[PDB]
């Protein structure tokens, strides 16, 4: 309970927002250079993400992805 920085796996926050299937799923996913965060891309899952950044989590090509949605 003291003042610093909480971050977390990339692959848990992927998991937690439903953008990856399992553990294994997500992991693999960052590990393909499939999921970035903000301006900076990870490939690593062990990365840490911050609540901050969890808002800017978005994927490499989504070109596929669909959602007619903007915003």
């Amino acid at each position: 309970g003291s003042s610093g920085s909480s971050g977390r796996r990339l692959p848990t926050v992927l998991l937690k927002l439903r953008m990856a299937q399992h553990l294994q799923a997500a992991v693999a996913f960052v590990e393909q250079g499939h999921v970035r965060v903000g301006p900076d891309v990870v490939t690593d899952p062990a990365f840490l993400v911050t609540r901050s950044m969890e808002d800017f989590v978005t994927w490499v090509d989504s070109s596929k992805i669909s959602g007619p949605s903007s915003g």
